[PDB]
């Protein structure tokens, strides 16, 4: 079972990162009753024990989902302690070691990932994701003053944001989903794109400049999809055929 082999590799990486100096503050969940403001600042807590339990629950079908959770450990420290705090440097040392090990094992990992999810090896899936990513970076992120939508809102800077927006979405998260080949057609991609606009309508109001910008992001997305419609339609058909064949 390739998911088991993959999981054993990921756990070994966790063992190696746990062994780096001064990493103990990251080995187990923050005690939110001692660090009493922690959840007022941090939205996505993560630690090496939770990461290991997620590996054991087989939640990670590839390098990328594992690494995204690992990176939260660094981002949370950067937000809570500060970008240059020793705790943030320590957590960065674990992400760096992870990246070394992932590089050393990349061919074995690619093979496991493809055995777990054959679409990661499908040339039509790959081409489709490449086009979506270029639409995001060259068209949607190029909309003037689109910076509020480039990354997740940091609750440190907008403290009530996630009390209002319980289904957040942003363009970086979409790019990560594209890199994971989450989208097999333009409809699921557009579900996420439109969630960005819906969240701005809900949080900022229909007439806010934030919402006008988000509306422009969605509109140039539709315009660019229309320009590539016939290629995208062929790719979506061939992906559906590949998806059905993996059965
Ligand atoms: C103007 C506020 C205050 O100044 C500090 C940052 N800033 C801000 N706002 C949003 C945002 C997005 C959508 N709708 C919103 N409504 C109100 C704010 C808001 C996003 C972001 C970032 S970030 C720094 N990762 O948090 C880039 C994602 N920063």
């Amino acid at each position: 079972d390739p998911m088991v082999t993959l999981s054993s590799i990921l756990e070994s990486i966790i063992n190696d990162m746990r062994d780096l100096p001064n990493t103990y503050p990251f080995h187990t969940p923050v005690n939110a009753k001692v660090v009493k403001d922690y959840y007022k600042i941090i939205t996505r807590p993560m630690d090496l024990q939770t990461l290991r339990e997620n590996v054991r629950k087989r939640l990670y079908p590839s390098r990328e989902e594992f690494r995204e959770h690992l990176e939260l450990i660094v981002k949370n420290s950067a937000t809570y302690n500060g970008p240059k705090h020793s705790l943030t440097q320590i957590s960065q040392s674990m992400l760096d070691l992870c990246d070394e090990k992932l590089k050393e094992k990349e061919d074995k990992l690619a093979r496991l990932e493809k055995a777990i999810n054959p679409l990661l090896d499908d040339d039509d899936q790959v081409a489709f994701s490449f086009i979506l990513d270029n639409i995001v970076t060259q068209k949607m992120m190029a909309v003037p003053d689109s910076w509020p939508f480039h990354h997740p809102v940091n609750k440190k800077f907008v403290p009530d944001y996630y009390k209002v927006i319980v289904n957040p979405m942003d363009l970086e998260t979409i790019r990560k989903n594209i890199s994971k080949h989450k989208y097999q057609s333009r409809e699921s991609f557009l579900d996420d794109v439109n969630l960005i606009l819906a969240n701005s309508v809900k949080y900022n109001g229909p007439e806010s400049q934030y919402t006008k910008t988000a509306q422009e992001i969605v509109n140039v997305c539709y315009q660019t999809l229309t320009e590539y419609d016939e290629h995208l339609t062929q790719l979506e058909k061939d992906i559906c055929t590949a998806k059905e064949a993996a059965l």
